[PDB]
């Protein structure tokens, strides 16, 4: 496969270091070396191959002095690092022959690696895909976050319910990171502000130290390795013990855990806001340490050598660019204002110029409960200075508004960064639009929604700020790494230039009718389906049938994602088979997977429904092998990499206007699944790219949702209008699916009948008819595969290399470079 | 120097790996590599040289199946590991030429290493010296403890008072350890006992996991590298979160710190007992995990291959031997009883046979407040099973007593392992004598004290159990590593066989009168004094005079160590100079150093006295350079290694019968200091070995202390008997030394005048006269050095190689091997 040269010298070379590392780093003999010992030797042999490129790339940005880009996210949902690194360095074939010879099987050692689940879902993964594309496109970019000890929990289902367990991921070591203690910085919390003369001073503050740990980010086959820098919380040695602090010695040593708890656990809330003080602590700590290291790289770099004026921040938006991944590092904006004004002694208006030309914000959702609005009291306590700076910024901003919109009092109170009434709060998205030069949305429809509805006031004051940069996925991890079959049969016809130039994929349109190509595309899918059906019984159990249509919905459990509509379809299909059980039905394995947040009760109740329908469906002897309903336990990056290559049908069913982009959708179109969905997020651009006919769009447009809300959504109407729907709601209310526990789902019933914000019933007729059309196509294998070929040949636009190339050019002001740097190292 | 061959090939070899490690492990370039980066490359180049010997030594004990020895201590006061490892592998000269060439200076990189201060003082260091001698003497020994995150605090003096600061020692990594997760074991706490039929069951317990980390222990130049295995506390993933545990997700993830707090901080109490529950947790956790791994090595080893009978523990005292370093792992005794009876289903009496023949206990002190007596309530709660087993053991033991001593009711209650009245407690030393086959004391006088006074009842039932094994120090670290000058001028006359055969040192008696030898021995001391006087002003400041007598007392601050008597001598000497300031006085730099425990108030008040006398003395223009009084900040293993080579006079002044052995005394006699002291601990054996005349013994014998206690110690008598003493007590009461704060030392005064358990005043006349004799000798440099030569030629008996050879032979039943194993590794 397009997995590199498998030479003679290089297998000898790798066989030899895997062996030194077993002896020297693991200090073990062959006779007693553990599987994890084995994976650790190979993970160190592979990382010795990128060490010359990382040193060489970082010195070279120091020679060249490019405008550097800093992507700041409290989330980096990286997944495992070993295969991805061999892909990108073209080493996968030789690590596989070399381990083979040593008697090992590299795929069992890969599986021993633990996931970097430092992300929640969607925005988590996008930061990880961007990082890959920034290194590939040769950008001097840096990803910055929190090194969490505990990533997103691990989900266990027990009695049909989710069980969360500590993601203890650094338990056994991490070979991919490099700690850098010389770059440790202090983060101040609490204190007070004293106004002393040639400055407002932030005084008597608690200090918490930030320790960086660098991970390598290799670009695809180009000798560029950029850094992901993650900060850890560390208590200062002295102060936890010392002031005239009696409390007890052993307890003051043990209370240091309180200060180190800043980097301890990712908040597991996907698209939700919990105003926890510890969450505002994680947001200020990643920002404060990161701005310190930005300025260390600027003041030095070819500014500490030639240095004059009084060293100036005028050059700063031309040497630095920072990107805010949602509102979560919005503190960057008053923190850069604090440093420049309070510490560098800059003028307000000079420093506001520099901040806005440096900052840009990416809005990720439109769902109100996800929007961050912190209490002025939290800010008060924790960050005295930043609350003053936010009130001054507010102040001048709403004076630019008054001036442009005279007498329009309502507007002023609509634009206020501070929201009144009862628990005064600061709207962090208004802060980000104000202190930023570019606000973008992540799919052209979400970005219309913004300038039409939520930020229309902001757009009317400054239209010039509002952009769209449609999201993307990375062809490396999401095709070459998880589906090498498909990438080989594509490169066999059209070459390998496409993994770094994905619109090339359009050339597969000349083969849409090619008989050997139609047969390769379907085989690969049968093989990918056949591998995952096995793994399913080796790792868990049920027994699925690889000759079914694999119908999969995998994403976080939310009401707006409408996992309940796919559930209503599955009870409809079971009830149909039980009424006419001797008629042919195209058989299907329905897989639903995703994690609910701790205490999102409806979401946790929806996992209970899915496994309660599967207990019933999966043991009906009349249903036999026609319908299997499976919930996919502990869905993560490495699991998305096994089931997305085996999927036939992709459920993408949000109520229109709630899903800002989706990216799950793009991964499935790359890998050969057909999509069923609503005209929402990036599903609108995907269908436009594939052609509407090669797609299954159904249901309400964002237009119709609205027309229904103005009249008033009434579920009762659907219930007594459709008998198939009315039958399913009394099977739930009568205890058909919880037959010892009849009140069990009366909760799901009631919000459906009376409190549905997402209009599950209103799109049900249409979805069940559209799904009937899916199956009629599956019945004819040649036409299913030529539709599949027109979706795969058309996913070039959903590469993160286009997303990042558009970001670089119209927000960050830098040019991509496709070409090779000439690293690695030296035989000096 | 006797620091190995400095060849051509091997400097090239080391220069080359220091360079790969800089690139591959540190991932840095020369241009940006930090000093700590540098030390880390050299620490990895040195440890690559012992990796072939550790694998080879541990496989070879598995071939051979020797009786293994396990030394269990909650303390291992190792100090730094790099120089010690190069010494023992004969690499110090070549790491010094190779770094020289690379442009570095190995002594600045050595100083960047942090100390393993996993010990408190005395017993801490003895476990570290034993480990060295067990590897040298080719014993299949294993050192077992707790991997603390925080070792003993770091002591800062601020305003003359001690300040303790977190010993954050793993802050930057540890290159010397190796984690071994495959050997992780569970430790159960709390629960309850249910009596189910074919067993008492310990049920519904809290589990805490124990993670081992192995450190290499190289023997001196013999290719033997044994292991020190240290356990870490780790919360189980699931249970901290899971049961039907609402409390909150983020808090159940954060409360895992409670379970990991078992291995967090060393208790900083030197010879004191604090009944903290967390201390009993550290004692049960090191014991429970360690007994599990002992039995894993026994049941396997050449017992899982041939296996029959029902696998038997009859062989167990012949394949295993465990040593209890004080009462702190006494839990080993009912824990081995629990496992064999409750889990292996052994008969009581078979298992009591196996426990006693496996266990041996070393008593370290006679001071009552240091003795461990745990509340039956703590045991109750925490360890339900172990309290039943202790009551059954008690039970049968005091039935062997009744039987041997009919009607002697008082004795029974004197021997009870459970002490009555008001807070019932278990005497852990009685447990250790009972479940053990050998109880030894650590210096022949301390071991007489035992069988005469504290354990006379125990000795009368079982005299056969009571041993003496006088302590020792290790010639490698305490001469060759800290004083290479002295070791070179000795080996030049008498060869290098002595570093592994120290009684050879007796051959320096033929050179006592040798004129070049008398001049080498004094030069080396002037150079060692001259180096430390420099370091003193580079690292801190005062300015000392290298032509003074360096009078040093360095050990933990305790009342029984009589730091206050050396203070009374120094105020006497100042007052003498101020009265006749124009008479000649042999000038001296008095150095006192040591740490006080947190909240040992008298001890912390004694540091305040020392620095208050030094503020006064050190700025008297009449005193000039005649007396300098210095307190030595943060005294530890690496600091003992700089000041013991520069000392002329060694204060060893405990009130007789309190210091069980001392070892500080032996280090100073190896390094050329004369000793002043009382006839106490191992100072009695030292003077007998050097000859009484070559020594400065003074004061009360243990005989006289007693005769005084029977009459009743009255300080008032000394006070109005000696005017020099009466003058000093009113200078303290009048506020002479705290001249803004006169009541400051009225605390020290009052316990001296009214509550002194250690009879400071009673040995004052004699000490001041003996000290006058010290100075009269210093006045004549040839006779000082020939006395020094008769103490150095006579310290062969105070090697830990003799201590361990006596332990092996009359307690553990194994023979030492001086010879070479033939490791390292293979060019396979
Ligand atoms: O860009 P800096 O923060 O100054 O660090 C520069 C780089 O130095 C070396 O190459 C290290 O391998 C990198 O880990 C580090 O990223
Ligand atoms: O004696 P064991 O506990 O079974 O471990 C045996 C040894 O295996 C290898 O040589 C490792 O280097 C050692 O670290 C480990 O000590
Ligand atoms: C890509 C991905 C997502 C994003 O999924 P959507 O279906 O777009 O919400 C979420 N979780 C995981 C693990 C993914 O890989
Ligand atoms: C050897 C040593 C001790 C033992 O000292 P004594 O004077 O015998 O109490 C205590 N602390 C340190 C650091 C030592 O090296």
């Amino acid at each position: 496969s397009v997995r590199g040269l498998a030479g003679v010298e290089n297998v000898t070379e790798l066989k030899k270091n895997f062996n030194r590392h077993l002896h020297f780093t693991l200090v073990k003999d062959r006779n007693v070396a553990t599987p994890r010992d084995y994976y650790f030797a190979l993970a160190h042999t592979v990382r010795d191959h990128l060490v010359g490129r990382w040193i060489r790339t970082q010195q070279h940005y120091y020679e060249k002095d490019p405008k550097r880009i800093y992507y700041l996210s409290l989330e980096f949902y990286m997944g495992r690092t070993l295969q991805n690194t061999m892909v990108n360095l073209a080493l996968e074939n030789a690590c596989d022959e070399a381990t083979y010879q040593l008697g090992l099987d590299m795929e069992e050692l890969e599986e021993i690696e633990e996931d970097a689940g430092l992300g929640n879902g969607g925005l988590g993964r996008l930061a990880a895909c961007f990082l890959d594309s920034m290194a590939t496109l040769g950008l001097a970019a840096y990803g910055y976050g929190i090194r969490y000890e505990f990533g997103i929990f691990n989900q266990k289902i027990c009695g049909g319910w989710q069980m969360e367990e500590a993601d203890d991921w650094l338990r056994y070591g991490n070979p991919w990171e490099k700690a850098r203690p010389e770059f440790t910085l202090p983060v101040h919390f609490y204190g007070r502000v004293e106004h002393t003369s040639q400055g407002a001073k932030w005084v008597d503050t608690q200090v918490v130290l930030a320790m960086p740990y660098d991970t390598p980010v290799p670009g695809y086959r180009n000798n560029v390795v950029n850094t992901m820098r993650l900060w850890s919380a560390k208590a200062p040695n002295d102060f936890n013990l010392k002031d005239f602090n009696v409390g007890g010695y052993i307890q003051a040593v043990l209370d240091r855990n309180l200060a180190e708890n800043i980097s301890r656990v990712l908040y597991p809330n996907d698209n939700f806001f919990e105003g926890k003080e510890l969450r505002l602590k994680q947001e200020y700590f990643v920002v404060a340490a990161t701005l310190q290291d930005i300025i260390r790289r600027f003041k030095s770099s070819k500014f500490g050598c030639r240095d004059p004026v009084r060293t100036n921040f005028d050059a700063f938006p031309d040497k630095v660019a920072i990107q805010l991944n949602d509102t979560h590092p919005s503190l960057a904006i008053p923190e850069l204002m604090r440093v420049l004004v309070d510490l560098e002694r800059l003028d307000w208006d000079k420093a506001w110029e520099v901040t806005v030309k440096t900052c840009a914000y990416t809005n990720h959702t439109v769902l109100p409960e996800a929007l961050e609005r912190w209490p002025v009291h939290l800010l008060e306590t924790l960050l005295p200075r930043h609350l003053q700076i936010i009130y001054e910024i507010n102040q001048r901003f709403l004076n630019r508004v008054a001036a442009a919109f005279p007498g329009d009092v309502d507007r002023l109170r609509r634009m206020s960064l501070v929201e009144e009434g009862a628990v005064k709060r600061i709207n962090m998205a208004h802060l980000c639009i104000a202190g930023s030069h570019a606000v973008n949305g992540v799919a052209r429809i979400h970005s219309e929604i913004l300038k039409k509805t939520i930020f229309k006031d902001f757009y009317e004051l400054e239209p010039h700020k509002f952009q769209n940069k449609t999201n993307g996925i990375t062809p490396r991890r999401w095709l070459v790494l998880c589906n090498p079959g498909l990438a080989e049969i594509i490169a066999e016809r059209i070459g390998e230039e496409y993994i770094s130039d994905l619109d090339q994929l359009r050339k597969l349109l000349s083969y849409v009718d090619d008989e050997a190509f139609i047969r390769d595309v379907a085989k690969v899918k049968q093989e990918n389906k056949l591998k995952f059906a096995a793994y399913l019984e080796r790792e868990y159990k049920v027994h699925i049938n690889p000759n079914s249509l694999f119908d999969v919905q995998v994403k976080r459990i939310h009401e707006y994602k409408r996992q309940l509509l796919n559930c209503l379809h599955v009870i409809t299909l079971y009830n149909r088979i039980k009424k006419e059980p001797n008629k042919f039905v195209v058989p299907r394995t329905v897989m639903i997977g995703g994690k609910a947040a701790p205490g999102y009760h409806m979401a946790k109740m929806i996992i209970k429904l899915i496994t309660a329908i599967g207990d019933v469906v999966n043991h009906d002897p009349v249903v036999g092998d026609r319908l299997r309903v499976i919930f996919l336990e502990n869905y993560r990056v490495s699991l998305a990499e096994k089931v997305i290559p085996a999927a036939d049908l992709s459920e993408q069913i949000s109520t229109a206007g709630t899903e800002a982009s989706g990216t799950g959708n793009m991964k499935f179109m790359l890998n050969g699944a057909l999509t069923i969905g609503t005209m929402d997020g990036a599903n609108v651009e995907m269908a436009e790219e594939a052609g509407e006919e090669n797609f299954f769009i159904f249901g309400m447009r964002v237009e119709d949702v609205d027309r229904l809300d103005q009249r008033g959504y009434n579920a009762q109407e659907y219930y007594d209008r459709i008998p198939e729907l009315r039958q399913i709601i009394e099977q739930l209310s009568s205890g058909f699916f919880s037959p010892k526990q009849p009140d069990l789902f009366k909760d799901i019933v009631n919000m459906l009948m009376h409190h549905d914000r997402f209009k599950v019933f209103a799109d049900y007729e249409e979805y069940v008819k559209c799904q009937e059309r899916v199956s009629a196509l599956y019945k004819n294998p040649r036409e299913w595969t030529r539709m599949v070929i027109r979706n795969i040949a058309t996913s070039g636009k959903f590469s993160s290399d286009r997303t990042i190339a558009q970001y670089a050019r119209e927000i960050w002001g830098v040019e991509p470079s496709r070409q090779r740097l000439p690293a690695p190292d030296e035989k000096i």
